[PDB]
């Protein structure tokens, strides 16, 4: 009754997950061929689980992929020129039944929330590793993710899956055949023959060969909520061995900051309605500095938006063939990987159940359009509306049930009932770190801390800083801990 054979189409992270992935679910147990013919990436807090499914520890991995700790997000001047703050990956503490948020909020012991309320903002500043040299954490409350090198990352996933049987074919695919019920018939290579198999797996990004081309799947735009279409990339020595992404505001988009253990990833996502593409390169190099000066730019155009379905007949699109948004929170990873775990959930037998279908895409879907939502918050709250570009921020169409969430959010700072309510990767804290950042909102704290005892919160507020003062004097920073393991 189980299937024989899956047809990975296309490499990069997303083939690679895919294929690495199945050979830890099922073994041997089915086969598995890769057809196909460095960038550095952020992650999301899910990834550490990813690495964890396949056996692989950090220490073996993350020096062979030019990789950091990503603690953080770092953004830039969204609200005000010269503002920062950070979004952690730091879950929250709550005193009383309410979040610590809320009690600064209604009386700020300073100008940074995220330095009064947080352990890890500090320990950005300070380029300080997440494990101490003993080889422990300093500890979860800090579900971190990482950056690393994803060409570097898919060898890594590569040489894993092919040495445990996973059969790879390097080959263009000229063509995707259908068969007379519009299944995927086989896929025709250049020079290898004709590839068919039971499941096939679109991983041919924007392109989506078999899923968006040969079955023709529509494709529901983003464009008119997030506007950003493009992005202008490049790549420079480190000096910057932060362990943030770092997410600069500009004119017509945002400028991210993507530290490896020697390589900083930068680039301009833009809006090109906004502005050119050469002057987005001009924008970037600039922002990057003389070390940008004679490195090669790579322009890109984006398709903004999800697939109508994403798994349809025999055929399942993982990555950017699947959908794609902008990588403002560093999502695109995580939608492989919610991809590849789901599908695992709901893998079919030869009688092809639709309703596993159905669920498959209900939950991609509302994980990408919950994510669509969070982004769109992104720009609506930033404070900053200097020109057309952050003022049209605040007036496109919102998707459905956020203007209804943003009038709560103004009355008790976001929780798990007052967020997109299905799934989608982000937690309530998220919501509350941005709101705060971002400062556009006007936001109020509960009322009822005035008739609440206070000791608890001072309490909490005092513990913060005396660890953030002791985790400074002890913890290693990331050149330090990676130079000890390079020793080991």
């Amino acid at each position: 009754p189980m299937l024989k054979n899956v047809v990975v189409v296309g490499g990069g992270t997303a083939g690679w997950m895919t294929a690495s992935y199945l050979t830890a679910a099922f073994g041997d147990r089915i086969g598995v061929t890769l057809v196909e013919s460095g960038v550095g990436e952020a992650t999301f807090s899910t990834v550490r689980h990813f690495f964890e499914y396949l056996g692989l520890e950090e220490k073996e991995w993350m020096p062979a992929c030019n990789a950091t700790y990503k603690l953080a997000i770092r953004f830039e001047n969204w609200r005000e020129p010269g503002h920062h703050f950070y979004h952690p990956f730091e879950r929250q503490r709550v005193v009383d039944g309410f979040p610590l948020t809320d009690w600064w909020l209604r009386e700020p012991r300073s100008d940074r929330f995220d330095k009064d309320c947080f352990l890890v903002g500090t320990l950005c500043d300070d380029l300080k590793s997440p494990r101490q040299l003993n080889g422990e954490l300093f500890e979860t409350q800090f579900p971190y993710a990482y950056h690393f090198d994803a060409t570097l990352v898919a060898n890594y996933l590569r040489d894993y899956a092919v040495a445990r049987g996973v059969k790879h074919v390097l080959d263009d695919v000229q063509d995707v055949a259908l068969d007379d019920r519009g299944w995927i018939s086989h896929v025709v290579t250049g020079e290898s023959g004709n590839l068919t198999g039971d499941l096939f797996i679109d991983c041919t990004g924007f392109r989506s060969l078999l899923l968006g081309k040969a079955l023709a799947e529509p494709f529901q735009s983003y464009q008119d909520s997030l506007p950003n279409d493009s992005a202008v990339a490049l790549r420079v020595p480190q000096d910057g061995l932060r362990p943030c992404t770092t997410a600069t505001a500009q004119e017509a988009g945002w400028i991210w900051t993507i530290p490896l253990f020697d390589r900083i990833g930068t680039g301009y996502v833009y809006a090109g309605d906004y502005i050119s593409p050469e002057e987005a390169e001009r924008t970037l190099r600039a922002f990057v500095g003389p070390a940008a000066e004679h490195a090669d730019a790579n322009h890109i155009k984006m398709r903004i938006g999800r697939s109508n379905r994403h798994w349809v007949n025999n055929c399942v699109a993982v990555g950017l063939s699947s959908g794609f948004v902008e990588p403002l929170e560093s999502t695109g990873i995580f939608f492989i990987q919610h991809a590849i775990e789901q599908l695992v959930k709901h893998f079919p037998d030869e009688r092809w159940d639709d309703g596993l279908r159905t669920a498959y895409n209900k939950l991609v879907n509302n994980v990408m359009d919950g994510v669509r939502e969070f982004l769109v918050v992104h720009y609506y709250a930033a404070k900053r509306q200097d020109n057309q570009y952050w003022k049209d921020a605040k007036t496109r169409p919102l998707p459905d049930g956020l203007a209804e969430r943003l009038e709560r959010w103004q009355t008790r700072l976001p929780d798990n009932e007052s967020v997109f309510p299905h799934y989608h990767g982000f937690e309530s804290y998220s919501y509350v770190c941005m709101l705060l950042g971002l400062g556009g909102l006007d936001l109020k704290s509960s009322p009822a801390l005035g008739l609440m005892d206070a000791a608890p919160a001072r309490h909490e507020f005092k513990l913060v800083g005396e660890q953030a003062a002791e985790l400074a004097r002890t913890l290693p920073t990331q050149y330090e801990y990676f130079a000890q393991l390079h020793r080991a």
